[PDB]
C-alpha cells in the first residue's frame, strides 16, 4: 500500500494494482501536460499538470465509493468494484493532448475537421495500450478482478456507453455517476480540479467534498439509483456551482488566456506538416496524425511547444516566429465577443466568413475562437433514500488601422449571421 | 502598472521597467525549469517553476525596501533604489539550469570538474545578455536609472562583491543583504520559496513575512548598517527556522528525490557528447559546454529531459534507458548515508573520483559479487541575527547502486561501510 | 486602537472615541445582529456594536484612500471624519434583535405608524449629541455642527449638508457599501461561511468617475471578478442564514411573545413617562432602554399578566416550535377565512482610460396546510 | 437522523438524540446568556460568544477523543455507552457558570459570602442534577442503553472530580476517561481545546495548535503506574504549539489591565445591589434565572435603592474606569485585602510520550490624584506584607 503526499488531498494511499498502472510510460506521460494549458501564461501559479490531477480523481473516487459502501452495505459494493471506480477515475484523462483542452476542441477541428475526436475517446484507447504494453491484465486477475468484464466497466465510466452499460448491470447504476457524471454535473473529477485549480490560481474554493461525501447516499429516483445529497446540506452545492462559475468566468474564459491558446494552436498548424512523431512499426506521424496511433500519441506532450521554439530547421520558421511573439508578448489583438442567440467541424470556415462580410483584410490575419461552457436528487431525514457558447474574434495585425477594420467586418459578420450586437 | 495574480502573495504590482525584463526569451525561459527539480517525481504537488518564484522574490524585494524607506527617511531610500532591489530579486535566478540545483550542483562538476561554475555566476551572465539583446539599458535611464552604476549594483546584489562593493557606497550596505544574505540566511529569497514550496508540497508554515517586514528596521551594529528585527517578533523568526528545517529534512533531503536527481544527472552525462545546442555565431554547444555561451544557454531548460526521452537516435541508447527506468520506477537503490564530520569536506572537483574510490574499497570479508565503479552513484548533499527594543531602537554523503539484486546490494553495502571506515567518515546506521 | 478579528486594528481618533463612550452608542452591544438566527446558528452571538465599528472603519478606509489616489477630489478633513461618524452611527436605531423589530413587530402592533430602523438612527443620534455634549467637541476638531451633523444624517437616511460636487461621498455608507462589506464579511466569520470578497482590494482599486454627468464610485474592469464573488456572498448569506426556515419562525415566535407583553411591560423614558413596548420608538429617552433584555424579562417574569407571553418563550426553550405549512397585519384573518411570515429583500473604469466609464405560513397541522392552500389561490398567489 | 449543527470552529457537530434532549431544557439553554470572557467583551468587541456555543464544542470534541481511542484500541473496552457519558460530561461541563463566568465564583462570591466554599464545578453538579430531575431525562437515558444510577455519578465525577481509587463511577482500568474532559495533572483536555480555539477566533489571535492532529495520533498507555493518555514523540512540536496559545490568551486576553478592572467594577455593583444574587447559588431553580441579565437589570433600574449601583454602571458606559495602581492568598481572605478608603485589589490566578498568582490594585477615584496616594499606600503594603517590590 503506497502513499503519496498531496497539497490538496493530504495522504493518498495507492493499492499495488493502481501503482502498477501509475508506473507506466502511458500514465507518467501525464507529467507533461499543463492543466489549464495556455492559462499558465496568464496565471503564473498554474503550472500544474494532469498527472497529479489524475491521482486526485482516483483518490476521490475511492473516497466516494468506499464511503457509500460503509453507509449502505446493502448496495453490495465489493472490494473488486472499488478498484474499478478508482482505476476509472485514475485513467479518465489519459487522452488529453498538449495544453489539455486546447487540443481536442480547438486544434484538431482546425487541423483535421474531418475527424470526430474527443479526449474521452483517447483515454479509452490509451488505457488499452497501457494494459496491453505493460501486461496489466494478469496483475488485475492477481488482485481479484475479472479483466474481460471489468475493463469494459472501466471504459464505460470514462467514455460512456459503448440499460446501456455492459460492465455492470442496472442495480449498480450509481457507480457510473461517480467518476464522470454528465446529467447532474457532480463527479469526483470536478471536485478535484475545482479544488485543485483554486489552490493554484489563488481563489478560495467554497465547496467541501469531505462533507458532501459524509452526507452522500444512494437513493431510488424515478425507478433508478442515483447518488443524492442531504436536504440540510444543499448550501454546500450552491457554492460548488458558484465555484464552478467563478472558475469559468475568471480563469478558463480569460480574455488573454484563450488568446495565447489560439496563438499556440496557430503555430501548431504551421508546424504540422514538418514535425514528425514516431509511432508503431516505425511509422512517422505528423502532429495532427498522431491521435491515430497510441504508441505515437504517448510521445506527444507539452514538449512540442519548446521544440518549435528551440528549432533551427527553416522548415519550422513560420511556426517558430509565432511562438517567439508569445515570449516577447506581442499577442493577437482583441476585436470582440458575441453569442448565438456552432459545431467544431465548422470551425474551419469561420475565418473565411469574416473577411468577406463587407483597408484590406484577408483570412490569414483572422483568428476566431469558440468557447463552450435543480437536477440534483435529495433525501430527507424522515424519509431517506427517496428523491452556453461564446464566440470571440482576434486579429493578427496589431496596428490601429487594420484593427478598426477588423471590428466592423466582425460587426456585420454578426448581423448577417444573426447574433447579438457586440 | 501591471498586476499579476499570484497564489502566495495575492498581488504583485510590476513596475513597467520590470515588465520589460520579464517579456524576454531570457527571463521567460524560467517557465520551463522546475524549482525543486527532481522533487516533482516524489511530490506531485511540487510542479511549480522558477518563473512564478522569481516574481515573488521581486515582489518581496520591493515590499522590504519601501517599508524601510517609509519607516526611516534618514536612510535615503530612493524610488531608484527600490527599482534596483526589485530588479535584483527578480533576476536572482536567471542562471539556473535544467531542474535547478541538479545542474550546477551535481551535473556540471561531473561533466567538467576543472571548471568552476555556479548558478549565481550564471544569473550575472544572463542578466547582461538580457539587456544587450533586448535593449533594456535605454529603458532604464528613461525611468530614472543610471546604467553605469546600477547594473553593477544589481550584479553585486546577485553574485556579490566583484569596502568591496562598487555599485553603491557603504552607507547603504543594508541593501546587499535583502536579496542575498550570506551571514544569517534571512533574505526575501528564503521567504518566497519557503512559502511557495510549502504551498505546493503540503507542509504547514508558521512564518509570516507580512508581520516580519512590519517590525523591520535599519540599525547601527559594529559601526555598520544592518537589518534588524523586533525583540517582540523574535518568536516569529523561530517559526521561519521550524519551516526551514521541515523543508530540508522532508522535501529537499528525500531519499528517493535525490536518487531521481542522480538518475537524471547520469543520463545527461551519457547524452552530453551527443546532444547539440545552437548558440552565438552558429556555434554548436553540448550540454556541459552551454554554460559558456548565453545564447545557447537560453534554450537549455527542463526540455532537454524530454528531448533525450523522446529521442530515436541509437547514439542516445544508453541515455534514453536511464530515463526509462524512472518511468518504470526501476530506480537506483539506496545503499547508505554518512557524514564527513571532523574531516575536511568533499570538494566539487573530486566528485568524479568518488565512485572510483568506493568500488576500490576492500570489503573485509570476501563476497560473491564484485562491483565496479560504474555501479556506484555517490551523491553529495550540502546545506547571526540582531534585535532592537521598543524604548531604545552540514554536508551529507550517500551512496546508491544501479544493480538491484538483494545479493548484489549487500556487496555494495559492505564496500560502502569500508569506504567510510578507511576514509574516516562516520559509520553508517543500519 | 481596537482589536478586531475582521478588521484587525482600528485606529480611533478621539472624536470617534467620545461618540462611542456614550450610553446611547454602547447600547448596541445588546442587540444580536441576526436576532432569532442565534437560535439556529450557535456561532452568531455578535451584536450591532462591533458591526458599527466595522462600518465606520470601512467608511474611513474608503474616503482617505480616494483622497490619496485623487487629491483633486477635494477631500476635506471633515469628509474623513463625517463619513466615519456616519458609518459609525448608521445602525443606532436598530431595536431588540434588529430587523425582526422594524420588519415585523412595529407593523403588527401599530400598523398605522411608519417607523424603520433607519429613521430610528437619526432620532437616537439627535438624542446622543445633544445630551452628551458632542457639539463642542466636533468644532474642536474642525467640524461645523450646522452643516456637518446634517451630512451624517443624510448618509444614514440633492442634499444640503454637502452639495452636488461632493456626491461621491453619499454612495459610501448608504448605496455596494462599506456597510455591506462589514456584515457580509462579519456574518461569514461567525456563521462559518466562505467569504470570497476582499474589500481591502476593492478599496485598493476604487476610483472617482464621471458617468452620466455625475461623480460616482467605480471599480476597475480587471477586478470585476471580485464583484461577482460578493453577490454570491450576498446571495449565499440570504439563502442560508437570513431566509432560514426555522430562523424566521423563531423570530415570529419572539415577535408574538413580545405582543403578549406589549400592553403590560413599561419602560421609563423622558420625564418619568411610562411607555409600552411598541410606544418606545416615539421617545428617544425610553428607546435607549429597549434592548435584548426585554427577551429575558418575559422569561424571568413572575407576573401573571405576562403568563401567556412567558409560556411562549418557555415553549421556545423546550424546543416545541411552530410547524411549517407552506410558502408562496390583515393577513392572518385572511387565511382563517378560506374554508404568516413576510420576507422581503455598476460603474467600471479602465486602465488606459481612467476617470471614464416571499410569504410563508405556519393531525391539526395537516388540516391547516390544506386550509392555507386555498388562500394562495384566493389572493391569486402561487401553488406551494 | 443525527441532528447536525453548524459550528464556526468545528464546522458541523453531530448530536446524538439524548444530547439534544439535554440541550433543549431551561437549565441548559441558560448558557446562551452568559458571556464567555465575561469582562473581556468591553475590551475585545469580537468576544461576543457565550458558554452555550462553547459547551457544544466540548461535547463535540469529547466524543471525538474517546471514539478515536476505542477504534484505535478495541481492547481498551470503550463501549458506545462509555462515549455518551463523556459527551454528556463535556456538554454539561460549564452548567454552573454564573454571570460573566469566572468573575462570579472567583472574584465576587468570596467578597459577598467569604464563609461559603463555592466553585462553578460544584455548581454544575447541582445544575446537572436538577436538569435531569426537572426535565425527566432519566427514562430517556435508560431508553438509549445507559444505567442512570452508575452513570450520573460517572459524569458528576468527570465534571467535579471524586465526590486508593476514589472514583465510584468507573473502575481503575478505565482511568483514561477521567482525563478527557477534566485533566488535573497535565492541563491537556478537550475543554482547553475548545476555548483555546474559540477565544482566539473571536479575539482575533493566531492559533498554532491542531486538535485534529493531536486527537489523531493520541493513545492510551500503561505508564506512571497508571492507564493515562499520551501523544507521539514527533508531535512534540504540535504540543508545544498549544502552549504558545495558552499563554498568549492569558498574557493578552485574560490578564488584561483594563479587562480585570471592568471585572471588579461589575463585581462591586453586584455587591451593591445584593433569593438574592449571592444567595442564589443555593437554590438551582432560582440560579437558573441568574444570567448576564442581572447586569441589565441593575443598569436599567429605576428603584432608588439601586441608584449607586446604577451610577457605577453609568461609570462603565462613559468609560471612567478605576485607575490602575500597581501589580505585585486564600479565598476566605479576599475581603480583608482592601482594608489591609475605597480600594479595590484584585487577585488573578491561572505529560506522556510514545515511540502563578498576581495581585493588582485599582482606585475608585481618579481625580484627587494623588493617585499616588493609592501608589504610596501600596508600596508600603507590599513591603509590609513582604510581597514583591
Ligand atoms: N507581460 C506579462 N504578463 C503576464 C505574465 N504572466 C502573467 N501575465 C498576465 O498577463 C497579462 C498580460 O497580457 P496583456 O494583455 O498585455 O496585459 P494588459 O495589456 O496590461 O491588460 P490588463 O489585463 O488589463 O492589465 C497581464 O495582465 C498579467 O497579469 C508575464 O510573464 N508577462
Ligand atoms: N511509485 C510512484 N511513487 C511516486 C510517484 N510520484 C511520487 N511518488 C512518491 O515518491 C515516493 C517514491 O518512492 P518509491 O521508490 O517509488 O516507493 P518507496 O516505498 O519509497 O520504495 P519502493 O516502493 O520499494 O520502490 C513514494 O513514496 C511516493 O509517495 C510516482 O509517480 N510513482
Ligand atoms: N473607550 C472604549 N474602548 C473600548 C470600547 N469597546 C472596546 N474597547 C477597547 O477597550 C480599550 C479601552 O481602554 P480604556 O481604559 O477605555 O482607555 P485607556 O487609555 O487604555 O485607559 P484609561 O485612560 O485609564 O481609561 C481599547 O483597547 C479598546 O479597544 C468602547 O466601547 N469604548
Ligand atoms: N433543537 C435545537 N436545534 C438547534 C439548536 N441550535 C441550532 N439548531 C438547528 O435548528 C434546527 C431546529 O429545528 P428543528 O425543528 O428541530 O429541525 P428538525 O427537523 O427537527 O431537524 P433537522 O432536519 O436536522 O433540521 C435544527 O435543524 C438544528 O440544525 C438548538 O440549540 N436546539
Ligand atoms: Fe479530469
Ligand atoms: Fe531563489
Ligand atoms: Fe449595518
Ligand atoms: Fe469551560
Amino acid at each position: 500500500m503506497k502513499v503519496i503526499n498531496d497539497p490538496i488531498h493530504g495522504h493518498i494511499e495507492l493499492h499495488p494494482l493502481l501503482v502498477r498502472i501509475i508506473d507506466t510510460p502511458q500514465f507518467q506521460r501525464l507529467r507533461y501536460i499543463k492543466q489549464l494549458g495556455g492559462g499558465y501564461y496568464v496565471f503564473p501559479g498554474a503550472s500544474h499538470n494532469r498527472f497529479e490531477h489524475s491521482l486526485g480523481v482516483g483518490y476521490l473516487a475511492g473516497c466516494l465509493v468506499h464511503a457509500l459502501g460503509e453507509k449502505q452495505p446493502e448496495l453490495q459494493i465489493s472490494e473488486r468494484d472499488v478498484l474499478c471506480v478508482q482505476i476509472a477515475g485514475l485513467c479518465h484523462d489519459l487522452g488529453h493532448g498538449p495544453f489539455s483542452h486546447m487540443f481536442d476542441g480547438r486544434f484538431i477541428p482546425l487541423a483535421r475537421p474531418e475527424v470526430k475526436w474527443t479526449h474521452e475517446q483517447g483515454s479509452v484507447m490509451m488505457f488499452e495500450h497501457l494494459i496491453n504494453s505493460n501486461g496489466i491484465k494478469p496483475v488485475m486477475e492477481q488482485y481479484g478482478l475479472i479483466p474481460e468484464e471489468d475493463i469494459c466497466f472501466i471504459k464505460e465510466q470514462i467514455v460512456g456507453p459503448l440499460w446501456p452499460y455492459k460492465g455492470r448491470p442496472e442495480n449498480k447504476s450509481f457507480l457510473y455517476e461517480i467518476v464522470s457524471n454528465k446529467r447532474n454535473g457532480i463527479d469526483v473529477d470536478k471536485w478535484d480540479y475545482f479544488a485543485r485549480d483554486c489552490h493554484h490560481l489563488g481563489i478560495q474554493n467554497n465547496f467541501d467534498y469531505k462533507r458532501f461525501i459524509k452526507f452522500a447516499r444512494v437513493c431510488e429516483v424515478d425507478n433508478e439509483l442515483r447518488i443524492c445529497a442531504r436536504d440540510k446540506e444543499v448550501g454546500n452545492l450552491y457554492d460548488m456551482f458558484h465555484t464552478r462559475n467563478s472558475l469559468h468566468r475568471r480563469a478558463y474564459q480569460h480574455k488573454v488566456g484563450n488568446i495565447i491558446d489560439t496563438m499556440i494552436t496557430d503555430a501548431f498548424l504551421k508546424a504540422d506538416d514538418y514535425i514528425e512523431i514516431t509511432g508503431a512499426g516505425g511509422k512517422k506521424y505528423r502532429i495532427s496524425t498522431a491521435i491515430d496511433d497510441m504508441e505515437a500519441y504517448t510521445k506527444l506532450t507539452d514538449n512540442i511547444f519548446l521544440e518549435i521554439l528551440y528549432s533551427t530547421d527553416p522548415k519550422l520558421k513560420d511556426a517558430r516566429e509565432i511562438l517567439k511573439q508569445i515570449e516577447y508578448r506581442n499577442l493577437f489583438k482583441y476585436v470582440g465577443e458575441t453569442q448565438p442567440t456552432i459545431k467544431r467541424e465548422d470551425y474551419e470556415s469561420l475565418p473565411k466568413e469574416v473577411a468577406s462580410a463587407k483597408v484590406k483584410l484577408k483570412a490569414e490575419d483572422f483568428i476566431v475562437d469558440v468557447i463552450n461552457m435543480d437536477h440534483v436528487s435529495f433525501y430527507c431525514k424522515t424519509a431517506p433514500n427517496r428523491a452556453e457558447q461564446l464566440i470571440r474574434v482576434y486579429c493578427k495585425k496589431v496596428d490601429r488601422k487594420s484593427l478598426y477594420a477588423a471590428r466592423q467586418y466582425f460587426v456585420q459578420w454578426c448581423a448577417d449571421r444573426n447574433f447579438t450586437k457586440p
